[PDB]
């Protein structure tokens, strides 16, 4: 499909940069910590527009990276966990693992409602060596599409989001979900697409990202509990 090169560039950039430890960078601040979930943000505002890169890490017992990515990507289960949208639909299927999605978000007062149009791709990155972890990644990044032009009711946000998963399995005869731990890195780089009050945007991000990470990961645990493991 026409976006294959763009997908590869986006995936490679995440694998090169998004897994780099930000812990030693004074510009990256821990904003939320609960259990194994840590949420960090770098405050960035250019021409009044809040761009604050967000990075979270989590460690989720009893689920695999393949499972987590499947649930994050699969549009059929989207409304079971997502809480920030008014509607979404699939604009185009590019491949078995790549779709283009249009969605409108819930309005955050006092700003205009935001919409987004993004390619969502799920990819397995095989281990190259014995000690290299296998990675499952979902990348959601803005693309243009003639069937979803700009409209007069919403401001079009631009996003680059990834959910990046590596799975640790402890030696057991068969593997139990008690033996598996999914290490998650989630990154979100969002351009709100126009002015919005900085304090409001930052408060909403601080609330909504951990709320999502907790809700979504608990959902995957709930939906996979008692079921055969999909590695
Ligand atoms: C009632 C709350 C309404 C919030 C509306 C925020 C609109 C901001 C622009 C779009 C944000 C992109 C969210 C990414 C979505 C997809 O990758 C995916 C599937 O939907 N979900 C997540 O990654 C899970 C993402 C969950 C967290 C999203 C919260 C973002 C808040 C940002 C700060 C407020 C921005 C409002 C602009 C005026």
């Amino acid at each position: 499909h026409r976006f294959v090169q763009k997908v590869e560039e986006m995936v490679q950039n995440h694998m090169t940069y998004s897994l780099q430890d930000v812990g030693g960078d004074a510009n990256w601040q821990l904003v939320v910590e609960e259990g194994e979930m840590k949420v960090y943000r770098r405050e960035v505002e250019e021409n009044g527009i809040v761009l604050d890169p967000l990075k979270a890490t989590h460690a989720v017992k009893g689920v695999t990276g393949h499972e987590v990515c499947n649930y994050f990507w699969n549009v059929d289960v989207r409304n079971d966990w997502e809480t920030t949208i008014e509607n979404f639909h699939v604009v185009e299927t590019l491949a078995d693992n790549a779709i283009i999605i249009y969605q409108t978000h819930k309005r955050v007062w006092p700003a205009s409602q935001r919409d987004v149009l993004y390619l969502s791709v799920i990819r397995k990155i095989p281990a190259l060596t014995e000690n290299d972890p296998e990675t499952w990644i979902v990348c959601n990044f803005s693309v243009d599409h003639d069937s979803a032009p700009l409209n007069n009711r919403c401001v079009r946000a631009k996003i680059n989001v990834a959910m990046i998963c590596q799975t640790l399995v402890s030696p057991p005869q068969e593997i139990s979900r008690d033996n598996i731990l999914c290490k998650i890195t989630y990154v979100a780089n969002v351009n709100p697409g126009g002015w919005a009050p900085a304090s409001v945007l930052r408060a909403v991000a601080k609330r909504e990202y951990p709320k999502f990470l907790k809700r979504f990961t608990s959902y995957v645990q709930e939906k996979t509990a008692g079921k055969p493991i999909l590695f």
